[PDB]
């Protein structure tokens, strides 16, 4: 809706240095969808190990960065559980197409698919320059 | 059936700090299975952002544990290829039943299902396990050779 | 009786890339206690000691056994509302057998003398890798 | 020539946690080049600068210039087999804009004179200015 | 008439692993300050400038002398309740050797003017290794945010 | 001029960061003597967890900083062992007598005792105050 900057990021997430992988939520309506977006600098601390020869983003933090985009939608779509601290239950059909590399700027989109009670599914994907990097079919969360 | 240790799985693995995540092979059968264990010390580097107010191993660490343990089988397995930066290409069915807690060894089992020399295209399935309770399910686990 | 990781930090005021106890296991008031820190190839020491090869640093074998120490101090007397112990001596220190990442190194302190609100603590303190002897301590004197 | 980061490694000594480019987009010799810096939460000096509000330290905004002015003066003129290049003074540094998490820092050095060299740079975030420097100077050692 | 780091920490917002003072050692209100950083190979910025030869880098030690006068402006006027001071622009830099592992950055800064109206204060610094001059500034300008 | 810069350091002493605490070695005499000095400064990994409250250098990395002032000793004294990697066999008699603070210069000096098995002792001083002492270290 309006933009939400990093600041207000680590007021809604528990997630800190070197474990907060959402720079900015650029877009986000509850119940709905998320847009936000990922900085990629050979400034970071895991390029280091993965991998000296050849620095590519490891696909399990461009999961982990929509996981937590993801909980940012959770956490603002009703906060009657006032308890930020989200676990991953489960995540299904996850497809890497492309490298990320550092200078890129990882978009990225999560949608809900069904809230309870706690138990939320959501859908995800990330883009480098329009194109499709990363497919995520379900992530599934829990309290 | 020999234990491999770290000086070793460095000569294997391309993966250094903050992102090596098998810490032992203790066995392993060519073509076929693998199983090593990741040690949770509290003075990991990731800890302190996942969280500060409850630690709890990120699961996904976990994924590249396991992806870890199965990239070692798949380069022991087969090295005509002499490329050792594997890619994971994609992951299904990822069950997280119980957390990984600091002071837990991690013990890992990867499967090899299905390996074709045709692009470097291999799936395999995955446990993790934390006192021979079942932390981790991977489906199936697909990598491709760079 | 069992201490996770989220109660240690309630006692000590270790915190990273300092707080070498993931968990105690094991402890009796005034008397013994038993914890345990995992070795694992991810921590920031590794890195520089060695790159060649690596090897747990010594010293910080003796800060484990001594932190695992400081916590039974603190549990069996804790009328002295401070948590900020200090090394105040350290005394036959042996290392037998090198501590490798992969490994559990197995951490138990005896308390030898206290008195009382002075904060002058002795303990011994013996660490395990598979059932043998990686380091031992004599003596442990602490400050509180 | 566009450049990207394992070949920016080869020109520039610089690594963790003081490498500030991120991708050369355009070089040419002599004359200018155009980079970008990524700026995100995930960096280790964002911790301490500051807790309470994180914004890119200005003392670093430089670094990132001077680094795109390094590599333009080592692909410029090899003749020097030296990559240590050593910062021997800056001038008309101005900070307009503070720089923050989730922005992309584009930067152009502007090369005015080799001997010993002199460049001036400024950084873009969404096409406005946030820094000025109007004279770098750069000795080979 | 010396500040130590636990204190530093109060005036200073700026923490691990970009604060650049280690003590105060002289301080006069709205005149001077001379204070150390020890530049030890155990710093996190030495591993990336170099690998092949450690050198504290140029900017780092705008960095330290900006935040002792930092100090200086906090402890001169502290009607302005705000400790976050962001660097305006700096002037002059002149670097004259390079501070490596094992010395101490001794440094002083002097304030020229303030005018509280706005939150605006110019400052010039120097930083010597052994009596000798390592860094010059001609002029830091300050904002009060 | 006696002395040794950190590039020769490196080229003594395996250790690397974030854990090589000797950042000059000062004055030498093989087979006699080694004074050396460790930089305190609050930009140090190790400040952050120990402790939060309040900055003190780590009883056991003043250990470790004389440990490896007495490890460059023995490796210069006689260097036919082609082999840069001490292990720290024993420590003895180790007193700790005042905080080391972020801002001090910790000097230390070592001084060889045996060499057969390798003996030495120890003293680390802040502004000529005695801050530590190690009775016997042992090197293999
Ligand atoms: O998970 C990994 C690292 C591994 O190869 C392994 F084997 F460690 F998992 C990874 C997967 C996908 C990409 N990508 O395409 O961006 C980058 C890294
Ligand atoms: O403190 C060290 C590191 C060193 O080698 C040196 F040189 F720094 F002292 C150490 C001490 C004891 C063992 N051990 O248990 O065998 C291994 C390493
Ligand atoms: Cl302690
Ligand atoms: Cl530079
Ligand atoms: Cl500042």
């Amino acid at each position: 809706d309006t933009s939400i900057d990093i600041e207000d990021i680590k007021k809604i997430l528990p997630h800190r240095y070197p474990f907060l992988l959402v720079d900015k939520v650029i877009y986000m309506q509850p119940n709905k969808t998320i847009i936000g977006l990922k900085q990629v600098s050979t400034n970071e601390p895991f390029f280091n190990g993965h991998f000296p020869q050849k620095q590519i983003m490891p696909g399990v933090l461009q999961i982990e960065a929509l996981a937590q985009l993801a909980g940012i939608l959770c956490l603002k779509s009703d906060d009657s559980q006032k308890n930020n601290l989200f676990l991953f239950a489960g995540v299904d059909g996850v497809r890497w197409k492309k490298p990320v590399l550092p200078g890129d700027t990882l978009t990225m989109q999560a949608n809900l698919i069904s809230f309870k009670s706690g138990i939320a599914k959501l859908s995800g994907v990330g883009y480098v320059n329009g194109k499709v990097v990363i497919n995520i079919s379900e992530m599934t969360f829990a309290l």
